[PDB]
C-alpha cells in the first residue's frame, strides 16, 4: 500500500496547487476519520457551449492496492445517460483499462479531462450502454435534448 498511498498524496498535492476550474476530487474518510486516498469523491462540470452545461456530474474514484500499475474505477454516482456510461455508473475508456491505454504516470487531473471529453464525444465503437448508444445513432437532435435534460437535473 506504500507505493500507492504515496503516489496518491502526490496527486493530492499537485491537484490542490492547480486544478481545472470547476472540478472536484477529494479523498473520503475511513470510518474512523483518517483520510482514505483509495476513495475519492470528485465532480466534472459540463463544457461551456455544449449540451453538458450547467452540470456537475459527481463520480466516485476508487483505486486499487497496486495503483499506479492499475487505472482507478471511475464510476458515475449517480449514473448517467452517455453512450459510454455502463448502466452501472462505471466509465468505459480506453485509458482507464490496464490492458488498454492506462500507463501508470496518467494524473488524477488527465483521468478528469479525459472523462469531460469523452461525456461531449462519444466512442461510437465501444458502446457500454444501449439505450444513449441507440438514441445518438438514430436521432442526435432527440440525443441532445436528453443530454440537456440531464445537465438541467444536475445542475449545482
Ligand atoms: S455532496 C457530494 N457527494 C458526492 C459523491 C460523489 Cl461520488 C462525488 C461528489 C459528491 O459530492
Amino acid at each position: 500500500s506504500g507505493i500507492a498511498l504515496s503516489r496518491l498524496a502526490q496527486e493530492r498535492k499537485a491537484w490542490r496547487k492547480d486544478h481545472p476550474f470547476g472540478f472536484v476530487a477529494v479523498p473520503t474518510k475511513n470510518p474512523d476519520g483518517t483520510m482514505n486516498l483509495m476513495n475519492w469523491e470528485c465532480a466534472i462540470p459540463g463544457a461551456a457551449g455544449t449540451p453538458w452545461a450547467g452540470g456537475l456530474f459527481k463520480l466516485r474514484m476508487l483505486f486499487k492496492d497496486d495503483y499506479p500499475s492499475s487505472p482507478p474505477k471511475c464510476k458515475f454516482e449517480p449514473p448517467l445517460f452517455h453512450p459510454n456510461v455502463y448502466p452501472s455508473g462505471t466509465v468505459c475508456l480506453s485509458i482507464l483499462e490496464e490492458d488498454k491505454d492506462w500507463r501508470p504516470a496518467i494524473t488524477i487531473k488527465q483521468i478528469l479531462l479525459g472523462i469531460q471529453e469523452l461525456l461531449n464525444e462519444p466512442n461510437i465503437q465501444d458502446p457500454a450502454q444501449a439505450e444513449a448508444y441507440t438514441i445518438y445513432c438514430q436521432n442526435r437532435v432527440e440525443y441532445e435534448k436528453r443530454v440537456r435534460a440531464q445537465a438541467k437535473k444536475f445542475a449545482p
